[PDB]
């Protein structure tokens, strides 16, 4: 109980940690970052395996170690979140609905703000200027098709508003560029690429720093897509009841973790670009052209002893993009909802549509009181959800009943199967703008920026009167509670036992 | 095992023996427990329970729930279903869909037509009937009735003798003698009882309950108009089913059945039948009045096995018989209609309201059209056979994924549908009637719920694809992938 509570702000803890609970494989044979560890990795997701630790990759810095699947799922469905609840100090049996009932505690809890400390384990090695050599370190080939080598894919840039108000840390991925550059997007609607903005406009380029093997609570808050101006470390300190301990970088003055695996350092250039990518991406699809990106100059880069490198492995679900990404959009989208005034008790990025897809649990005993309707709903709903900083990240919304729990996708889909009408529940939104990534998009709706927006409709018409139309014949809901305490009280007396 | 596709006592001995049967001999209540166990049994993917010690109920008999049910270990999680057809434990949907479709080409083997058999062991005629010493169960606690038969099939034949047709249809027990149970006239019961309601006289009937799992899955296959689902049967199993007499009316049922019911179906008697707990997973509200079956005679093999089928959410036998023999029989007229289908499946999960169709995407091309055009090339051929009739809903998607896995279905349906050009309704085509979402304007209209969901992306119609995907198995190379399976326990992993 203690160890978890460490492993939230430590994350060479967290993986030691995974360890004892049995949740990680120490791979000690020799492996090539040419594809093979990603190779490995995507079978550890696909198989929902134990976390891979690499510790010996070739060609690589000598005692440079990686780890795979950081937030994958478990094979074992009663433990399956575990990896992703340690990233919050969560025990092994956590599932969806308490990661977020905890993730919207802290958001009205107040910050905790950074502690400054003038030392830290990420200082033991420093290479400055000229000593600064990304190739030394194992970075992988993630896909055979990708355009690069990608140093940065389970890390989180940390940049600050020129007037010292805002501290941003968001995760984006970096590709390699050569020894001391990197090349990644920056979207305008991200908070790096308004921060970054911030900056043209004062004739400089923007400090920038990118922690890797952060404390998991930092990294997983650098995923959230927390309100404009909202500084993540204080949100991070509040998560787990106290202060995130900060160094400062060697060179531009910007805090970063003080624990973490390794630093970069240096600036975002103005206008110098590189072709980046393409990368298989959380949407599942490797797309095969890439995209002149902002170029990153490392000025300088410090690192613990034998630094860990966290990989994800985008593709299809579940990854790191779904588990942690598609996670903490669902919590911000149910405080999005619900500060709203909409009548949302649960939101959930199902993991199997690969975060391109809001669940939305309908309290049903706050429906009627509205006095609306299926169309009236999903335009409202639309524009809550759509025009805020999370909702603007997913393209369509199932809007059903909480009769139904929403995070189990067989749920979801005898819901989407027997109540939406093909008739009156389908509504599209094609005036709403488009988060670019949506991999279904054509050449009109990207010329256009709009019309992958989408509120697919579950809720049967009587419903929205405070009616049903017929209870659900299921163990539950189709025998009285004294029988069914009785079978679940007598299940192993029956012969049944466990299962 | 083949045993076990032609002899329903063997089947759960075998079951047993697999380690997927458990023998109930706790006191149970027909009334309701064993409704809610045997519901249980299906989410938690459990063994089939087999019932014992029944209160109040005729000495020696037993309920089998769950018959076709799924298992918890993945690897055997279609054994039970496997089973019905003689098909090892780790046969999964497509085994048996090849395994169906290829009964299809083969022609009948008519039954073996035999005088005696364990069937006849226990006569009761006339008024030693009375259905209400079986363990007749309430299956859910808004039930209208108690049903008899759930988990059987009826026997009709054509005045002509051409037409032996076995039907899964639900029966409610009305009073010692009676049941009633739909006939809806696009089903073929219905047809052949109306082609006696014009003769003078009503329709000779018998149902079979225990009976051989392969036949029990045929009769719930929509196999074609006059075809007979008896010489389906041995065509499958590759030997003739054994089949003897009725008691009274001549009609032919399978020799080892454990309950024949033998009668025959009232012109115009009805009784309020229902509701009851259906295979989309709801229980509506009001009954309806449906045809009185007249039980004459019956009989039944010592000690007595009443398989039951307790319907709702997914996974039961509405789903993992009915499904399968529809995703079978429609990936056959698909493929008869010259569409570039390589499989369709009902997923379970939807409750056997919707099929998936996965699309030979090197076939596409050539036919030089579009998502709009196809879907409703789509929608005529497969809407418009029986089998077709009976699903509302339609997924295209290529043949890229397993469109057996519901997981990746979603994938495709989030990833590759788009919302402006994707969703093809098509109100005109008559519904089936049990369809759940239909409102009060489509059942006045007889139609409005039919739909087919296009998740091929517009490119796929040129043979072309916008983005490879981003896996294990498609975005390494083969010596890889191979070096990664062979090196995965030197790793570390052991069967991680
Ligand atoms: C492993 C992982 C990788 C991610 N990579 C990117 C990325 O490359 N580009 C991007 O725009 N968002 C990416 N995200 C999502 C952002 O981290 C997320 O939207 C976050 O809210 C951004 O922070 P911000 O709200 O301060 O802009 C990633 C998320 C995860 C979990
Ligand atoms: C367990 C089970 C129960 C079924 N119950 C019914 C039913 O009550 N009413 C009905 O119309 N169809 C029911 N069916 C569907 C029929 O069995 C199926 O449509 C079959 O093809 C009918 O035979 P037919 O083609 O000769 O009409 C059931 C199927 C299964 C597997
Ligand atoms: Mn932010
Ligand atoms: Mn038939
Ligand atoms: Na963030
Ligand atoms: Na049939």
């Amino acid at each position: 109980f203690q160890s978890m509570n460490r492993s939230a702000l430590d994350f060479r803890h967290f993986v030691d940690h995974l360890r004892r609970q049995g949740d990680l494989v120490d791979v000690h044979t020799e492996v090539d970052a040419n594809l093979e560890i990603g190779a490995i990795t995507r079978r550890v997701y696909e198989r929902r395996a134990p976390a891979p630790l690499f510790h010996n990759i070739r060609d690589s810095l000598p005692g440079a170690r990686v780890l795979g699947a950081p937030a994958g799922l478990r094979a074992d469905r009663a433990r399956a979140h575990s990896r992703l609840a340690l990233h919050f100090g969560l025990p092994e049996h956590s599932g969806p609905r308490d990661i977020v009932a905890m993730l919207r505690a802290a958001m009205r809890a107040e910050p905790i703000a950074p502690r400054r400390l003038e030392r830290g384990p990420v200082q033991e090695n420093v290479w400055l200027g000229e000593q600064v050599d990304l190739t030394r370190f194992p970075v992988p080939l993630l896909h055979e098709q990708d355009g690069g080598r990608y140093f940065g894919t389970y890390g989180f840039h940390v940049v600050q508003t020129p007037d010292g108000s805002w501290d941003s840390w968001s995760v984006g991925r970096l590709m390699l560029v050569d020894r001391n550059t990197l090349a990644g997007p920056t979207i305008p609607t991200q908070h790096i690429g308004i921060i970054r903005e911030q900056w043209r406009r004062l004739g400089k380029p923007t400090p920038w720093a990118m922690a890797l093997g952060a404390p998991p609570a930092a990294l997983a808050a650098a995923g959230m897509p927390l309100p404009e101006g909202v500084s993540e470390a204080g949100y991070v300190g509040a998560l787990v009841g106290e202060p995130v301990e900060v160094v400062r970088t060697q060179t531009n003055g910007l805090w970063v973790p003080a624990n973490t695996e390794i630093v970069l350092e240096g600036e975002i250039s103005l206008d110098e670009t590189a072709l980046e990518g393409p990368m298989g991406e959380y949407h599942g699809y490797s797309f095969p052209i890439g995209k002149p990106q902002p170029l990153f100059h490392v000025h300088a880069l410090s690192f613990r002893d034998q630094p860990i490198l966290p990989i994800c492995v985008a593709g299809t679900p579940p990854e790191e993009h779904h588990t942690i990404w598609g996670t903490m959009i669902s919590a911000q989208l149910l405080d999005v909802a619900q500060n709203a005034g909409l009548p949302v008790d649960m939101v959930w990025c199902s993991y199997e549509a690969a975060t391109c897809w809001a669940v939305l649990s309908i309290d049903v005993q706050r429906l009627a009181a509205l006095g609306t309707d299926a169309a009236a709903f999903a335009a409202r709903v639309a524009e809550t959800v759509f025009g805020s900083h999370a909702g603007h990240l997913v393209p369509k919304l199932i809007l059903v009943g909480n009769d139904i729990d929403v995070t189990e996708i067989d749920q979801v889909v005898w819901a989407l199967a027997t109540r939406a009408h093909p008739l009156h529940d389908h509504f599209a939104f094609p005036q709403i703008r488009d988060f670019p990534m949506v991999p279904y998009l054509d050449a009109e709706d990207k010329a256009r920026g709009s019309g992958g927006r989408l509120v697919i409709n579950c809720l049967y018409p009587e419903q929205f009167a405070g009616q049903m139309r017929a209870a659900t014949a299921s163990f539950r809901h189709a025998y009285p509670t004294a029988l069914r305490r009785r079978v679940e009280e007598r299940w192993s007396d029956y012969g049944f036992g466990d299962a």
